[PDB]
C-alpha cells in the first residue's frame, strides 16, 4: 500500500518527505485555498509541492465543463511529470477523464461515495479514484465499507485504477485499508505522524535502555 | 461491467451514449412497440438505433417457431454487425441459437427466471443470457440471488456465456451485479442517469468553488 | 406487521380500504399537492382521508419553526383520533416532537436516513420513524442495512417508538423488512396491490376448478 | 410438528388413522376430483372424511368470489366441528378469511408462493396458510427457503397462524420442515409411509432376530 | 447428561455402578444372547440386572406384532418399576408405543437412524428414543449429525421424548452429545471405563505427591 | 455441466436429442426391463441408444463375479466407442473396473451411497462415479450432501472422474448439482422437460405478442 | 488419498492386496509382536509383508538411542526399496530422521499428538507424518481437528511431508480424512472391508438383478 | 516455518543448536545484559553465538540516532555474514532501515506492536519484521491478532519482508504462528523444549518397548 500526505501545507510535506514514509501528495481546491494567504500565491505552492515529492501529486482542476476542465488538466500536466489531474465525479469529468487518458496524462477522480461511481470512473480510464470515508462516516455511513466494496469490483472486473483512500481521519482507516488491499491512502499530516508510534514501542526502548546500561555505563556498543 | 441502456427511445439512447457511459442498448418486443407509434415504423427505429450505437444492440425475434425465429435472426444480423439477436428461452429458442452460433450470429437469451434455464442458454452456446431480476423482484423473490447463483454456476464450468443482467428497476441491482460479478447490466434512462450522483458529490463541488474564489475571484486556475 | 398505504390518491385509499388489507394511510406535502389540482382543496382530501381510514393517518406539518410545527401538530390532532402528526428530522423537528409527545399526541418522525438519526428521533419520544428506503437505493446505497441497524438498535434498549418503513418501492423491500422485523411498511399503490399476486396461485386456481368440473358440470359446490 | 395425510382417497386415510400417526387430512378439488368417480359423489367423500378423521380435515371452497366463498364456507363448517374451510390467495379470498374469521369458523390459506403472502393471510386471521413447496421446486426455486422466511417472520410478530407445508413430495420436505419448525406437514400417502423406514432398522431387526433364535429357537420373549 | 451403560454383561454392570457413574442400563436381543449362554437363562439375566440397577433398565420385546409386543412390554413392565420397554420403530412398534404409554408403562423406541423416525416415535409418546450413532459411522453417514437435528427438532416442539444416543463407539461420541444437549449416552463398559481417565491427571497427581513427601515423608496431611 | 438422459425409452431419447439439450443417457437393468416388453429385445434396445445418441450411453453389467463383469464389459465396449461400461459397486465391481480401465474402456461405478465409495471408485481408475440422490433421499438423509463432499474430495486431489448425479427427482437436485460444480446430471424425461419452462417466460412471451400486435398486427416480425 | 493397511497380520495383508485397494501397509511394534507367536519370527513377518507389499511398508525401529535407531533404519532400509522406517517423535528421533533423510532413505515419524510435532517431523526431512487420531478420541478431544491444522499448516509452507492418518477406528476418521485432505489414511482390517459397503448398494443391486430376470430368464447378458 | 531460540545463554543455544531444530537466535539488549554478568563481555557473547550458529543471528543496536544506528549496524554486520541488524519500530530507526538495505545489510524491525507498524517496516524494506505477542497479551490485548492481520497484509501486496513472531511465551502461540502461516517465530528455551513433548508419545514408546520384549527379550531388532 502506498501512502500519500493529504495537505497542501509546503512544512508539513517537508518534514514528512525528509521522514521518507511519503509516496505522494493529494492537494483539493480548499487545502490550497488554506495556504495561500497572507501574499501567498497558489501557483507559487504548487509547484513547490512538485518540487519537493518525487512521487505523484494530484491538483485539481477548479472548471466545471469539459473544455475548461481539459485545458486545466493539460497546464498541470505540463508543471511536472509527477503531476496527476485531479477530477470531480460528474458528467463533464468523466467525459474529460476518457480524453486525457488517451492522451496518457495520468487522472484522479475524485468525490467518489458509492461503489458505482467508482466503477465509472475506471471505466472511464482513470488512472486513480479516490472514495472519500470521512465524509461518509459524517453522515452516519461506515466508509470502509466502500472500500471493501470497490476492493471486490475491481478484483472481479481485473481493474487497473488504483484504489486511492481519501477522507481520512484516524489511523484505523489506515489499518482497515491495508487489510481491504487498496492501493493507497492519503492522509492528514497529524494521521500520519501517528502510524509510527506505540507506547509499547517506547517502553521496550527505554528498559532496553536502561538494562543495557547496567553492563555498558556508558550506553554504547562496542564491537 | 459493460453497461447497456434498455429502452427502444431513441433520445435516451443519443443522450446516454453522448455521455459515454452507454457500451450498448437492449430492446424488446414491447420498448419497441411503444415508440412505434404515430406513423414511426420499427423498421426504422431498429435500424436507427444501430446506426447511433457502436455497441451490441439486442433485437428480439417475434416467431415462436425454429424456422421462424432463425430466418428472423438472420435478417436482425444483416441490418449491422453490432445486431444480437434476442432469442426466448424456449425449446425452439435453444434450438434456434444451437444453429445461428453454428453461423457466427451473436444471440441473447431472453426471459430467463432461474440459473437452470440460464445454464441451458450457456449449454446451447448462447452469447449473452438475460435473467429477469425486476420481475422476480415483482413476484415476491430477490431476483439477485439467482444472479449471484448463475455467476456462481459459470464460474464452476468456466462458461463463456456473458451474464446480462436485466429488468432492472433500481442503482441497487447495479450495485450488487458489479459485487457479484456479472458480466452486463442493461439500465433504464431513469436508472441509468442515477449512477453517476451523488448529494455528497454536489456538496463538496461547491464547496471547493467557494473555497477557491477566496483566492481566486474569477474562480479560475491560472497556470 | 402493519401495512400502511402511502399515497394522499382517495381513490386508491378507498379501494384499498374496501380490500382489507390496508391498516393506515401516510402522506407527505408532495403526495397531498399533487391531488390538490382542479380545484381540489389539502384540507377538504386531508378531512377524507381521514374519515376513509380508520387506522392511522400520517399528516405533515409545513413549518420549518418549532412554534409553527406546534401550532400545526396541535390543529392535525384536532381533526380526528386517527390523526399522527409527521414531523421532519430536524432540530426544531426534535424539539417539537418531545412538546407533543408530552401532550399525547401521537407523531412520526420522517427524512430519516441513518440509524443514529431514528435513535435521536426515539429518544424525542416519537411514536414512528420512518426511515427512507428507496431514497437511499437511490444513491447507491442499500436502505434495508439501515432497517436492520435500526430493528437491532432498538431491541437492544427495548424502545417502543415503531419502524415504519418508508419510502418502499418495490416487493423485495417490503418482504425484507418482515424478515427483519420492522413494525410497519408504507407502501404505494402498484407496490399493495401486487403484494397478494403469483403467477402459481393464478396457475394453480385455473388447474383446480378444470378438475372440480369433471365432477360438478356446474361448477358448484353443494353440500 | 403435526403430520396430515394429503389426499381424499377414503382407503389411505383409514389405513395412516391406523397407523396412528396421522393428525389431520388435507384435500383439495383435483384430489376429490380423483376419488369422485365411477358414481362415487364428492359430497358422499368430503363427509365420509370428516366422519373417519378425529383431526382437522381441510375442504376447499370452489367459488372465486366473496360471496360464494362465505356461503360454501359455512356449508363446510356446517359438515362437522372438524372441518377447515380451504380458501384460496386472492382479493376476494383474503375478505372472505376476515368475515369466516370473525365467525369463528377455522381458515386454511392455500396456493401459497411466497412469504409475504403468507403474511397476508396471516393477517386475515387465517388459522393455517399452506405454501407449496413442491410447485416451487418444479420451477426451479427451493421451495423449503420460503418456509424458513415464513417461520422467521411469524416468530418476528409471533404469530398464531400455523405454516402447513404442503406440495410435498419427498421426505426431505418434511425432515426440512421440522428442522425449521413449520407447526404441520401434509403429506401424500406414499411420502407417509416412508417416513417410519430405513434399510438399518429392517437389519437391524432381523440380526436381533437371528441373534436371539441362538437363546430362544422359538422366538419367544417368555417371562 | 444421564450416562446408562450398555450391556448385559453383569460384571460390568456391579463394576460400573460400584464406580457411582452409572445411571442406568440398556440391553438389546443380542447383548442378552451373548451372556445367555452355558446354561445362563436369559430370564435370570434381565431379573439380575433389574435388582442390581436403581435405574432405568431398557430390555427389549421380541415379538414383531403389535399384540404380541404389548403382550411382552407388560410382562417386562412387570418385573420391576425401573424396566423400560425397548419397541424398535416399525408400524407395530409405533401402535404399541402409543398404547404402552396410555397404560403408563416407560417406552424406549429403538432401531433409529435418522431424524423423523425420532420425531414419529416421540409423537407416538415414547418416553426414549434411541438414534444409533456407530452403526450410521459404519455405513459412511457422521452420525453424530443426526443427533444435533434430533436436538434441534425437539427443542422446536418442546417435545419431553428424551434423547438417548446408542450405539456408542467412542468418547467423543459422547463429548459431542453433551455438547449438543442430548438427554442421555448409553456406552460400552470399555468407553465408560475411560470416560473419567486422562494422562495429565495422572501425570499431575503423581507430582502432587512427590511435592508433598517434601515436606511430609509418610506422605499424610496431619491437621 | 453436462446433462444426461436417464430411460431407456427410444421415443423419449429421440425427443431430448432433438431438442438439442442432451448430452448423453445412462440405462440400467430396471429401465431397460421397462422397455424389454411385447417382444422388444433388449440386445435391439441396446444398439438403438448406441445408434442413436452421439454422446456416452452407460449400460449395466449383470454379472456379479469378476470374469462375468469384464466379459461383458468387453462385449458392451465392442457395440461402439460411445458405450460405458456401467459397474456395481462391490469388491469385484472395484476389480473389474482396474482391469477395464487398463484396457481403455471406460467405466461408470454406480449404486455409491457416500464419498468414501466414491472415492474407492475413483482410485480403481472409473471414468465417471453415480451417488443416487434420489434414494438417499428416500431413507430420510439430504443426498446433494454426498455429491458436496465428493466435489470437495476430487477437487482436493486433483481427481479426474467425473462426477454424474444420478437418481435425480426434481429440478432443485439439478440446481444444487450446478451450484456445487458436479461434472454431469442424469435425469428422467419428465425432469428434463420441465427444466426449460417458467410461468414468467411464458407470461412474458404472451405479454410481448400482444404488444407486437398493436404495432404489426400478423403478428410478424419484416426486416 | 493412498489407502495402507495398518497390521502385521499376512493374511488380512493378502486378502486386502488381492481386493486391489490397498496401497500400502503400516506395522509397529506391537503389530508385529501379535503375529509373532507359535515361533512365527518377526524377522520373517518383516520379510514376508515386504515381499507381498509392492507399495511403501513401515517398520518402526526399536532403539530408543540415535545411533541405534539410525544402524537398525539402515537394516529396515536394505530389506527391500519399498521399506520405510518408522521412527518416534523424540530428540533422538528427529536427529535420526535428519540424518536419514540426507542419506536418502524414506521415513515415517510416529506417536504425534498435535500439529506441532507433526511440523518439526517435517522441518527434519520426514517423508511422512502419523498423528494418532484414534488415541486422541481416547483421551476426550477429537483427534481430527489435529489432522486439519496440520493440513492447514502444510499447505500454508508448501512441505512436502505426506500427512498418514494413524490410529484409524472408523469409516468417519477416513470421511473426514478425505474431506480435509489427508495424503494417506492408514486403517485397520475391519474398518478397510467396511469402506466399500453400504445397505443401499446391496437392495439396489438385488432389485436391478430381480428385473432383468424379467428379459433374460437365465440372468445372462448376451451381446 | 522457521524455529528461531530467543536467547543469548550460550547453554541454551549449544544444547538446542546440537537438537537440530533450531534454524537461528534472537537477542536483544535485555538478553545479552542478563548473561554479560560475573565478567561476561557482551562482545564475547555476541561472536560466540554467531560462531556457533549456522543461521540467521538478530542483534540489536543501542543508539537511538540514525547515524550511531547506521555505525553500530555496520559493525555488526562486519562480525559475521549471518549477522541480522535489529532495529527499533521509530523514525529514525525506518531511516536506518532503507539506508542499510541499500548497502545490502539485513535487518529486523523490532518493537511492532500493530499491522501498520508493520507494514511501514516492510515499505522501509526490513527483512523480517517483529511483532511482539506476549507483551501485547500482558496489556489484556490478544497478540495472536495483529499476526494474522499483518500476514493478511503481507499477502495482500506480495509483501517479502518475513513475519518473525517474538515475545513468544508458551506452545500456542507457537500452534497459532504456524496456522496463520507466519513466517518465522522465534521462542524461549523452555518454550522450545516443550514443544517436542507430548504424554500420549511417552505413553505409545513405553508401551511398544514392553511389546517388543515379547518377542525380543533383549529388546534389539535384528535384520
Ligand atoms: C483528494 C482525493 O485524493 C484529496 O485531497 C481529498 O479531497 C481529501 O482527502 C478530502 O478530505 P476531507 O474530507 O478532509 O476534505
Ligand atoms: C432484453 C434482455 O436483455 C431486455 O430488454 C429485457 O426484455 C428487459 O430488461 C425486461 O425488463 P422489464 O421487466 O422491465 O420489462
Ligand atoms: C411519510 C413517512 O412515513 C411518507 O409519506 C414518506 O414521505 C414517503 O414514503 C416517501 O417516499 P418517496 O421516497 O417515494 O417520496
Ligand atoms: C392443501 C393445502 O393444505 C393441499 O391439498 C395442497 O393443495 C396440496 O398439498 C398441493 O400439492 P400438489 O402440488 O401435489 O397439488
Ligand atoms: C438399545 C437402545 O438404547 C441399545 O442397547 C442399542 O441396541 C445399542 O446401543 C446398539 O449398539 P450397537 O450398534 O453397538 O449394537
Ligand atoms: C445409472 C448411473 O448413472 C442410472 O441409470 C441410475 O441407475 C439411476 O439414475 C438410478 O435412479 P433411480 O433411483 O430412480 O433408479
Ligand atoms: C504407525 C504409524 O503410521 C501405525 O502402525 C500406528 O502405530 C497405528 O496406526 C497406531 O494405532 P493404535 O492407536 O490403534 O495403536
Ligand atoms: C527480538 C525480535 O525483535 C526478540 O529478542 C524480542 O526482543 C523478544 O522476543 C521479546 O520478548 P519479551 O517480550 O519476552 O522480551
Amino acid at each position: 500500500m502506498k501512502i500519500f500526505l493529504d495537505t497542501a501545507n509546503i512544512d508539513e510535506i517537508r518534514t514528512g518527505v525528509n521522514w521518507g514514509i511519503v509516496d505522494g501528495v493529494t492537494t483539493n481546491p480548499t487545502l490550497i485555498s488554506k495556504e495561500a494567504v497572507n501574499g501567498k500565491k497558489y501557483g507559487d505552492i504548487i509547484r513547490e509541492i512538485l518540487k519537493i515529492v518525487d512521487g505523484p501529486v494530484s491538483v485539481e482542476v477548479v472548471s466545471t465543463k469539459y473544455e475548461g476542465m481539459v485545458e486545466e488538466a493539460r497546464k498541470i500536466h505540463g508543471l511536472g511529470d509527477n503531476a496527476v489531474v485531479k477530477i470531480p465525479m460528474t458528467e463533464d469529468g468523466l467525459r474529460a477523464i476518457k480524453t486525457l487518458s488517451s492522451e496518457h496524462i495520468n487522472t484522479n477522480c475524485t468525490l467518489v461515495f458509492n461503489p458505482i461511481q467508482a466503477l465509472l470512473a475506471a471505466k472511464a480510464g482513470v488512472t486513480y479514484v479516490s472514495p472519500f470515508v470521512g465524509r461518509l462516516d459524517d453522515i452516519g455511513e461506515d466508509g470502509m465499507q466502500i472500500i471493501d466494496m470497490i476492493r471486490t469490483i475491481f478484483n472481479n472486473y481485473i481493474i487497473k485504477t488504483q484504489i486511492l483512500v481519501a477522507s481520512i481521519r484516524n489511523p484505523i482507516h489506515v489499518l482497515r485499508s491495508a487489510v481491504i488491499g487498496a492501493d493507497v491512502v492519503t492522509v492528514p499530516f497529524n494521521v500520519l505522524k501517528s502510524l509510527m508510534k506505540h507506547p509499547k514501542t517506547d517502553e521496550g526502548l527505554a528498559k532496553f535502555l536502561e538494562d543495557w546500561k547496567k553492563v555498558s555505563p556508558d550506553g554504547k556498543l562496542i564491537l
